[PDB]
């Protein structure tokens, strides 16, 4: 019994998870077309990952975000010219105020994981490399493991319907006891 | 009496245990759609066999799950090229980065017993064979015994009432006790 | 009273099921206008039947759908020239590049059972003879037992009446119960 | 793999010929869509149907 409102207990446990992962669910923009991470850094020197292509030139050059990050390996942005580009590729390349075209200012690098479902998610889509994920591989888009850079409710009715599973669960056990407590004692 | 109550418990016992098993009732997916088991083996090299049809390639490529298990025989799938496809026969193809689409890179193989019955459930309807089940016998979907890959309440309700015929159950041999006391002694 | 219970189940089974078959109603294109079903095989070699007229034809000549498959039995289409055309008796004539028209570069054959009723679903519309169905019996459409190719929401009313049916159903049992319960004990 | 290998040749010759020199589907879409609405209703009575049996 005991036994059994674990059972039960458990059930509903999932199905508010369940729910809940419904819920999860239903400026340079680039996008990955197939598999692959955006590699990226913090202040600290410490390494993450994303897909999120979402990305502001900062103050400094570096490829900064809306809070200043800038991207790796050795290509930054600190000039004003005409304007930029992030080939397929990837590699960035710019029209100039200090006359000149460059080629490959930087070039982006993606990485893959080994199982995506290691990473630990920092949030915001950001996710952290783990003794379960591997290590990462590197590359550039359109070569090896990349693909070039291309440029719901249904969770609801499964939640309310698990949300709902529990809610049978509940009533379960407690008839359950009602009759232990009818029982009780006879 | 006391083998009347143990009468009345024997089924009060199962009255919880027809409920709860009532309560027991009410990314690569493969379902099978006849009879068979996937085999599958822990890193230990233990064969299991499941129904359940959801792999994911981790790190190493071998067929693994969530934890990282991966399948037999001699296939596995540790690279990116394009994608990758499960054939009705189970026969598993891909397409590649080392230029070339290989047709079994390798091949499911299902199983089935004498009586899965018989089988010792290990959780997660995963199951070991016993000697009740009888050796698994290996296949191919589509072949000989197994079919080709296709691509509740009411026990609640037997509960209650199951439930319910423990609870009269105890009534009926509360109401002989107290008749033996009260007959104790006329 | 758990006979009761049982028909009621019955009863609610069913209406679930009429629900759900309620649910379930409400490039060369060819239909068959009477009685009649298509041959087709898989690359087993194994036959089906269907009504669906869809057809593309392949890398190969032969039939082939969107999967691949071909027809029977000795006629397939592996060039470009001009156009091709099936008649309404089945016939597939073309204009082609090797500067000739075909007349019956093959005629399709079409099949009829003693009972559909019989038929195995494999899905998609797609039958398998069983011992039930009997024997397809072969023809060509125009002739015999064939006629030449051509060229709901009450469901739901209905599911939803049903529904309800075991709906009260389940009132019903339910009263009865909780009037055993009051009877118990009186 | 499925489509093959691609055949070569030139306008005119052979396989090829010379250069030369939709709101039905809306229509479709839209049934289809409403399609699912029905479905989702008819589910959703089923469980209310549940919910309401529960219990009886």
């Amino acid at each position: 019994m005991i036994s059994s409102l674990w059972i039960a207990k458990t059930g509903l446990d999932a199905q508010q998870t369940n729910m809940d992962v419904i819920a999860n669910n239903l400026s340079k923009d680039v996008a990955i077309k197939g598999q692959g991470f955006f590699q990226v850094m913090l202040p600290d020197g410490t390494s993450a990952y994303t897909r999120d292509g979402s990305f502001q030139v900062d103050q400094n050059g570096q490829l900064v975000t809306a809070g200043g990050f800038q991207v790796q390996p050795a290509i930054t942005i600190p000039a004003n010219a005409l304007s930029i580009t992030i080939g397929r590729d990837g590699v960035v390349s710019v029209t100039q105020q200090g006359q000149a075209a460059p080629v490959q200012v930087g070039q982006l690098n993606l990485t893959t994981f080994m199982n995506d479902t290691g990473l630990e998610s920092i949030g915001e889509n950001l996710y952290i490399e783990t003794q379960s994920s591997g290590a990462p591989n590197e590359s550039t888009p359109g070569l090896n493991g990349a693909g070039l850079l291309y440029q719901v409710a249904e969770e609801l009715v499964n939640m309310i319907q698990v949300q709902r599973a529990y809610e049978i669960n509940s009533k379960a056990v407690s008839t359950t006891d009602q009759m232990l407590q009818k029982l009780t004692q006879l």
